[PDB]
């Protein structure tokens, strides 16, 4: 992608933070966000606001009033529209030059290859249900597709306990635990000699608050923001190693 | 006092399930002021609206600029040139049409701070980036025991997991916080106490600053928004703790 003057105006602050090479790297990147909800809608926003030049959004759910407490697209006039389309329209308002694709579908074990094989720079997995989540992680891991997944973000109030570690090492996260169990039984994914699954997971050390679970923007959005920052760090590091 | 509607419970049922029923009403009855609707404050304002805060005041007189796009939730193609506080207020009304939103189209000064703080806020979130008015706001809220959380510099930082809350005296790697301490002392007589604390809660990051990489500091949504989100979570926790302690 050739960066226009308007793009340099919008993302001058990105360039001043990450550098010119990173700005170009981001403009040339294509990142996929799967699940445009409490975590993924903010991830998508952050990607757009950091000069990522191409974004794919995968979700088939609509905006509901009950999303209001934790999803950036949940506004009165958006209720009943497709989440992914509302977020795509917002991204075009953030960066009119971003290449935005909507996949109006849910990821399944049956279709993940079709969806994941377009060649993404990174995949951010913000799915809440274990079966498709395991199928997505297993596929990206096998195919060496850069992935960051997110554990359970509900039932938590403290954004400062969010961190990234190998999926094998998460604690206080029942979703991540169920995911490990399904990866093992259904996909043969098991931890290596060093006790790692080779899957990066955003999780929180906070113990869950039972009232399903409630949620707050301040936590669920930070899950998405930490996923994006982690992906960009890994992308920049890889680019720095080439040469 | 706000009567919580059935629509409010649809919007904020997840808030009640997380913080509790008493908290839902506490939030609906609260009036929180966000000073500075920029890289930090615009996301704080968003988070307050989405957590069922019943009245929000926004204080800023700046306009949306295309260069805000990297880090401010209101920075959209069609908002460029409009007043930030008014754009953000209209958004809050779309989030919660029953939220009482007040716009103060002004900057805080030593001359006007008492008037603007005279409404009796449940909490003040200080997201000012300029030291002069920041010091005046902090000194006033501190003297008057007005609940306040301030934010250091969120620019020049890339790692959201290093953001935390501490006493303003103990921040590191934050030149804005450093200048602010100096102005508080020289202009307002605010100095640290026996325990070395200023008695002001400050959001900062332990991350070392990243200096400008092209042609001041750069910034990213993932960090500046998390400053605002950590500030809101801290304020809501302190409000809940105070309500529980009355009893
Ligand atoms: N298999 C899948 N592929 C892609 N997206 C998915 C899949 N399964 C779920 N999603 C989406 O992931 C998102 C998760 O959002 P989140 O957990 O914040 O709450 P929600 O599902 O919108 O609300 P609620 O939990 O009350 O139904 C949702 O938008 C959902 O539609
Ligand atoms: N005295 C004040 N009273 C109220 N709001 C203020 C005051 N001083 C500054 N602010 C606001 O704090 C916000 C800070 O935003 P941030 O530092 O992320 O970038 P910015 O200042 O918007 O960028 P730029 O300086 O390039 O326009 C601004 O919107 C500014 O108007
Ligand atoms: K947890
Ligand atoms: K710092
Ligand atoms: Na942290």
């Amino acid at each position: 992608v050739v960066i226009s003057d308007a793009w340099r105006q919008r993302f001058g602050g990105t360039a001043r933070l990450y550098g010119e090479k990173a700005l170009q790297l981001f403009a040339d990147a294509h990142i996929c966000v799967v699940g445009i909800g409490g975590v993924g809608s903010w991830a998508a926003e952050a990607l757009a606001r950091t000069g990522i030049g191409a974004i794919t959004l995968i979700d088939m759910d609509d905006v509901c009033v009950t999303n209001t407490n934790r999803q950036i697209h949940a506004l009165r006039d958006n209720v009943g529209l497709a989440k992914a389309e509302v977020m795509a329209e917002r991204i075009r308002q953030i960066n009119p030059e971003c290449r935005v694709t909507v996949v109006d579908d849910f990821v399944t074990p049956d279709n993940v290859a079709q969806y994941m094989s377009v060649g993404y720079s990174y995949v951010i997995d913000a799915i809440d249900s274990v079966r498709p989540k395991a199928a997505l992680i297993a596929y990206c891991r096998r195919n060496k597709i850069p992935l960051v997944t997110t554990g359970g973000a509900g039932g938590q109030i403290d954004p400062t306990q969010i961190q990234v570690t190998d999926l094998a090492k998460t604690i206080q996260d029942p979703l991540a635990a169920k995911l490990r169990e399904r990866l093992k039984s259904d996909f043969g994914v098991v931890k290596n000699s060093k006790g790692k699954l080779g899957v990066d997971c955003v999780f929180s050390t906070e113990a869950l608050v039972y009232p399903g679970f409630g949620a707050a923007t301040m936590v669920t959005a930070t899950f998405g923001f930490v996923a994006v920052s982690h992906a960009l760090k890994k992308m920049m590091a890889k680019a720095a190693r080439q040469g």
